[PDB]
């Protein structure tokens, strides 16, 4: 069957995960881009034989599993290496991801995708929600939440699409600027929308 994706985006310190769990407290399955990359190198999986030949047979464990703090270390330097990983990983990350989405059995399931603008993934989406908050409040929720300095929050601003560039793919905004409570009734408002959007999208005849 086909599935209806609204694909959620936001900078850091939006409040991505936030806004998913409220969608998911009203039932909806949320498949999250970041669970997916991990999940694709877990024991077990096909990516591992490969890494091993890859980067040497010390990259996996006793047990199978993947020595992780050794490979991201050795990525860092060997910045090639980078690349020639998410060249391995990413179709397995469409395989996976268009499997938990084939697997969610919710009206419509939420895609929870950091990446959303910088990739261009928001082609893959029926529907854009963009979690919006001001610059000053991304810093100051990922400077308390790691204690980090306001500096490196800054460094990550300027490494992430725009604001603005966001906005500008988005269908939809949640402001998450208030406290975390005037989530709960925006989202209701955009889920009611969305259950009659994925009610109607594949049979309508034209568009919106
Ligand atoms: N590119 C990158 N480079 C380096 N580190 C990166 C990174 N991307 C993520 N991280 C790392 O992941 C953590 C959460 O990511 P995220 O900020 O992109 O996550 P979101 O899913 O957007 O946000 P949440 O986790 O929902 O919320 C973040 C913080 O804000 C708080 N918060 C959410 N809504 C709030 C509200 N309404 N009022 C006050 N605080 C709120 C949360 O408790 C939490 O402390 C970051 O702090 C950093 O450690």
């Amino acid at each position: 069957s086909l599935r209806y994706i609204v694909a959620l985006t936001g900078g850091i310190g939006s409040g991505k995960s936030t806004v998913a769990n409220a969608f998911a407290d009203l039932g909806i399955n949320v498949i999250d881009a970041d669970i997916i990359a991990r999940q694709v190198v877990e024991p077990g999986a096909p990516a591992l034989h490969a890494i091993a030949d890859h980067f040497g047979a010390n990259m996996i464990a006793a047990d199978g599993t993947l020595q992780r703090r050794a490979l991201r270390e050795r990525i860092f330097a060997n910045p090639e290496e980078k690349n020639w990983l998410n060249a391995l990983l990413h179709p397995l990350i469409q395989q996976e991801t268009q499997h938990q989405i084939q697997q969610a059995t919710s009206p419509y399931v939420l895609w929870v995708v950091p990446l959303l603008v910088e990739n261009s993934l928001y082609k893959k989406a029926n529907r854009v929600l963009v979690v919006d908050v001001s610059p000053e409040t991304q810093l100051k929720r990922t400077m308390q939440r790691d204690d980090v300095t306001r500096e490196h929050v800054e460094q990550i601003l300027a490494a992430q699409a725009t604001r603005e560039a966001r906005l500008a793919v988005a269908d939809d905004v949640i402001d998450n600027n208030g406290a975390p409570d005037a989530i709960a009734s925006d989202v209701a408002r955009l889920h009611a929308h969305y259950l009659q959007l994925a009610s109607q999208f594949v049979s309508q005849e034209k568009p919106e």
